[PDB]
């Protein structure tokens, strides 16, 4: 979806879209995408899968659509960073299995006891414990 991205991260890439080239029909071609990807923040396999994706030509939702990937994974993994690393006043990286559980069963969504004791008996490292529920 194209719900993961924020409206600044929008504004911009808008902002970058439409000074790269003339006013107007800002469409690009295949170089000049690669250099608005280069100049907004480069491999040539991401080139080739945005230039497969989108004669010659890259509009706008091509664009967004082939930028929010990176974009989102980013995002969230600065988020996982972030949520790890506040909470616990120790800060080392490591938790109890005793409150993890407890913040498991008492908090987050609605998940019952045997899921939780299921959860974590199948898993501590918040990171570790974060990439094993993902799977």
């Amino acid at each position: 979806m194209a719900d993961q991205l924020t409206e600044e991260q929008i504004a911009e890439f808008k902002e970058a879209f439409s000074l790269f080239d003339k006013d107007g029909d800002g469409t690009i071609t295949t170089k000049e995408l690669g250099t608005v990807m280069r100049s907004l923040g480069p491999t040539e396999a991401e080139l080739q899968d945005m230039i497969n994706e989108v004669n010659g030509t890259i509009d706008f939702p091509e664009f967004l659509t082939m930028m929010a990937r990176k974009m989102k994974d980013t995002d969230s993994e600065e988020e996982i960073r972030e949520a790890f690393r506040v909470f616990d006043k120790d800060g080392n990286g490591y938790i109890s299995a005793a409150e993890l559980r407890h913040v498991m069963t008492n908090l987050g969504e609605k998940l019952t006891d045997e899921e939780v004791d299921e959860m974590i008996r199948e898993a501590v490292n918040y990171e570790e414990f974060v990439q094993m529920m993902t799977a």
